[PDB]
């Protein structure tokens, strides 16, 4: 009977159920249209719109009713409605939701609130149900989002716009373009950008504006800027210009990155940045606070001995205190950001700091898709941090899974549960298909290089504890038989799966992961292979020993051989462990 | 100014009272008619060994050596004592005192005596002695070495070696049970040939001299009959196999049912029970019967917390008094943590007997288990009262391993196995140590890839010396002094190896020339994988290709060889070396 309260990311702070939930009728009632925010409003009007519900001309008291607005509007019907839940005690960018018995109430904190109540109305309504709740939400951190700033071919002109979308969607408010391969942001840095990429730059801030995002324009100038007399002069007029072009398009964020040079001119870096900061930010007077990245933006590269090196401290000693300055964690592609990292580095900048971090990002190994949710960030960190950006990869509609995690950890960080939060990724971004791409994608979560680089959850925990009982079985003298039928059917399942993701995944998505479809296909014919050799074993036939070692043999030649990179140590493992299984030696 | 040697095991309580003094030319024995045997005949090998000649006469000038136990009343030994007494330590314990050109050795029993030889024997370096006051006694009451393992038995050249080398480190249990000795298992009803026979006699007489209890195995499982006529017939071969080895002096014995087919519990420990009545008890001076059940690890005994229908059966049937084996979670495993000795030790409600693989390599013989006794708790005396090891079947490189156990089961609480290790190849290697820590460091974890896993993790050193360098490339660090750090770590390796072949005795040698090789190849592999990083830090394509070719081709000579060695270390780098690019970065 009772409408259940669906899928909802990011998790919102405060929400309980007071009622069995309603029917949103054909048509609707809307008060507040023309005092709440716009982009709440068009938000709304393209969701209603796109669900065949109408808007009323006139009140019709048989219709639902939708009131919207802020705080700061004088709607009383918003006021009953609402019925003692307040959204004016919550911080910026928060809201109230209250829908009850025919009335759905949303009230921002302020306009990016209203929208984010609207987003939170969308996720809430399932075939024109809707559960009957009482919302208080608001973010954890206060900036959230994603810094294109990877090698690599960047991202379409497309699939920036979807991203931005996505992003108003799940409540992500940052979107930094840095890409290290636009030789306009970086190589080439003082020449403008042509004509026709400053029409599609328009374009993306007027997006961004209508999902509440702000769009950060990047520079990095680090590779050749000179610094003393004319030269430096005509440098640093350069970057004002090239920053005042996308100022004059709507652009209000900004950021200069010093990240991956030979460069290593602290007090010269942060005497660009705070000249920038006065004779730019400060002048033009509504520009967010200026954001950048040190040479030394790691702990590793940062610190020794516990105290900053040389290069750190002389920046931080110089750098203005309302200025952003990221880092990327313990390392550069690490597997966590404990509590104590943020606080040393925090501490080291007597600032709270801003985040960069390099998952999903493949560019450093790009044979493997990284789909697995945020992990190893305290979920204290909001005491260090103030500001949480995520390095995506360039194949931009797979990097959704991990992005999606990203907003829930950062707009709830305190309930962030990485493996709910993964399982909700996967459930609300593929629909029909979620269950077989949960198959694909839990293995492949784990980034692993072999040397400097390493992060993310682990791939298939619980198939690789399955293996691991295989193995003790077997020594044990335990019979194997059901964990071996089990086995069989999870690689079964893992083919299964992928082939229907090649057959029913929009092009979009399966232009990206098609090579890795393959490669866990042929790696679980090979796990399956690998099967038939153990129980080859236990049953003394040599002649179908043979035969499964040869399939086993040249499915795990292929998959090596491949560019496609995939559960290394689950379903690539098991293949070369099953070679060297030798049942006479127990 | 004399300090303190290295002792195995370590002594209960050791301290320091003194400089030290030289021991003389010559010396003067005390309590030689009175004093213990056994423990005379080890000091007197020990004495001319190392030209040191008895005095006929008493010479003041002479250091003097006084022997004897605590029950006899010799007034010169408590002098040189000194107040420090044995009487109030356990059976195996004694007092030993250095003072003043005088050595008192104090046994609480004639065993006692016989190991307070032996730690003197350990504190002489160059004739110098410090001066230290010493009580000492055992953790654990059997400590020792199981022969169990498949494959070549060892010679029995072998067995008398190790015999001595028991004796020398406190080790007081030898059970003989090879698997592929045919008397011992395949054929165990036969007799054995007289000159088969012969050799046990010198086994039984050598343990005997080194104060080591020899216990006969036999493994009749594979098709002992248990019912009627067939059942009594087999029963009385036992007993008979069993009484030709009683005749030679053999007074401890097991039966054990390890990696058999049967699994009839009930019958199991009834032929147990009936051996244990019919011999054990009957012959009044056999030591408690020592067995091994067919579920004898965790994985196979437990399922769900409870005891399995088998391990149920059989500790409900067999007798208080036998002595029962089993190896910890696993045949082969990481750890034994105390909650396992809890568990199996509350299911047979009895202290346990451990038969701990390692340093036995029978199932991956490629590599040599050079190890310390590592993951086994240092609570585990609590329910364990019967502590063994089996080894590999190269007898010689099974001492290193072998000499931390003596320290483990003699010392349990101040067991650290990175000092007893350490201490193992100082103590066996002598001039070579040094270069034999180089390479036995590479060569302590065992991993088969699939169920066998135990050990210390292969050079934890040099590992985390690797892992920083590549942390140090990504974070853009200078790695130049860490780079030039491993070129010294990778060309001391190669050092160390090729000084192993040159100098080692051909005893040890022959089991581990290919294993040196090996950790050579292996070597020369990690320094081309050096020169690769360094060729992509000066930009040089045609240096980075002509390292790469080296690298690889070493890389696959280690992976294709028999010989395995750092799997996860010195292998693993090239590995990692060739995945590497520094333009990523
Ligand atoms: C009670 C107990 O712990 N008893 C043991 N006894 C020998 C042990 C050390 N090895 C582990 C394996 C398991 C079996 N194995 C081999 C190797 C070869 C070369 N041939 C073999 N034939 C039949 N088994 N087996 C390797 C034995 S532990
Ligand atoms: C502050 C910060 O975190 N800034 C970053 N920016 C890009 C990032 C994600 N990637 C890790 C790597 C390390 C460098 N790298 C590549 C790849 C390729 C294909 N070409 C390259 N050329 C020079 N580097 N580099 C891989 C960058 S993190
Ligand atoms: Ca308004
Ligand atoms: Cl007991
Ligand atoms: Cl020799």
């Amino acid at each position: 009977n009772q409408v259940l309260v669906p899928n909802l990311n990011p998790t919102p702070e405060n929400l309980e159920v007071v009622g069995d939930g309603f029917k949103i009728t054909s048509s609707i009632n809307l008060v507040g249209e023309e005092e709440a925010d716009e982009n709440a409003v068009n938000a709304l009007r393209e969701f209603l719109t796109a669900n065949n519900i109408e808007i009323n001309s006139e009140n019709d008291p048989n219709s639902t009713t939708l009131i919207i607005g802020e705080v700061d509007d004088d709607i009383p019907e918003l006021d009953e409605a609402l019925n003692g839940t307040t959204a004016e005690n919550l911080k910026e960018e928060g809201y109230a939701l209250v829908s009850n018995d025919g009335k759905i109430a949303i009230e921002g904190k302020d306009g990016d609130g209203t929208f984010y109540g609207v987003q939170t109305f969308k996720q809430l309504v399932k075939e024109s149900n809707i559960p009957e709740v009482n919302i208080t939400d608001y973010p954890t951190v206060s900036a959230r989002g994603i810094v294109e700033g990877f090698y690599g071919t960047p991202w379409t002109h497309q699939d920036r716009l979807d991203q931005i979308k996505f992003y108003g969607e799940n409540k992500l408010n940052t979107y930094i373009y840095a890409p290290k391969d636009d030789p306009y942001h970086r190589e080439k840095w003082r020449e403008p950008y042509p004509e026709s990429e400053m029409q599609r730059m328009q374009e993306l801030i007027n997006a961004s504006a209508e999902n509440k995002v702000d769009f950060v324009f990047g520079i990095s100038p680090g590779i050749d800027i000179r610094f003393d007399g004319d030269a430096g002069e005509e440098d640093f007029n350069h970057l004002i210009t090239k920053a005042e072009s996308l100022y004059d398009m709507g652009v209000r964020s900004f950021a200069i990155y010093w990240d991956n040079i030979q460069d290593k001119s602290a007090a010269k870096h942060a005497q660009v940045l705070n000249r920038f900061n006065e004779e730019f930010v400060k002048a033009k007077g509504d520009v967010k606070p200026l954001i950048t990245c040190p040479t030394e933006y790691d702990t590793g590269a940062m610190v020794s001995n516990g105290q900053p090196r040389a290069y750190t401290r002389i920046f931080a000693e110089t750098v203005d205190p309302s200025i952003e300055v990221m880092w990327t964690g313990p390392g550069v592609v690490t597997n966590e950001i404990p509590l104590s990292d943020a606080q040393l580095i925090s501490g080291i900048y007597d600032r709270n700091m801003a985040v960069w971090w390099n998952y999903p990002v493949t560019d450093y190994f790009k044979g493997k898709l990284a789909l697995g949710p945020m992990h190893g960030l305290d979920k204290g960190l909001n005491q260090y941090v103030d500001f949480f950006t995520v390095n995506p990869m360039e194949h931009a509609e797979l990097s959704k899974i991990s992005i999606h995690t990203a907003a829930d950890y950062s707009w709830n960080m305190d309930n962030y549960d990485y493996d709910k939060a993964w399982n909700r990724a996967i459930d609300m971004l593929y629909g029909d298909l979620a269950e077989d791409m949960k198959v694909f994608a839990n293995h492949s979560t784990r980034m692993d290089n072999k040397t400097w680089a390493k992060s993310g959850r682990e791939d298939a925990p619980e198939l690789r504890a399955k293996m691991d009982e295989l193995w003790n079985k077997l020594s044990s003298k335990e019979d194997a038989s059901a964990l071996i039928e089990e086995l069989y059917g999870e690689f079964a399942r893992m083919e299964e799966a992928c082939n229907n993701l090649k057959a029913n995944l929009p092009e979009v998505a399966l232009e990206e992961c098609s090579r890795q479809l393959d490669e866990l296909i042929t790696l679980a014919q090979g796990d399956k292979a690998s099967l038939d050799m153990i129980v080859a074993q236990l049953n003394e036939d040599t002649e179908a020993y043979e035969s499964a070692k040869e399939i086993a043999q040249n499915k795990l030649n292929t998959a090596l051989s491949s560019f496609a990179v995939i559960s290394e140590k689950v379903a690539q493992s098991f293949i070369q462990e099953a070679l060297s299984f030798d049942l006479t030696l127990i």
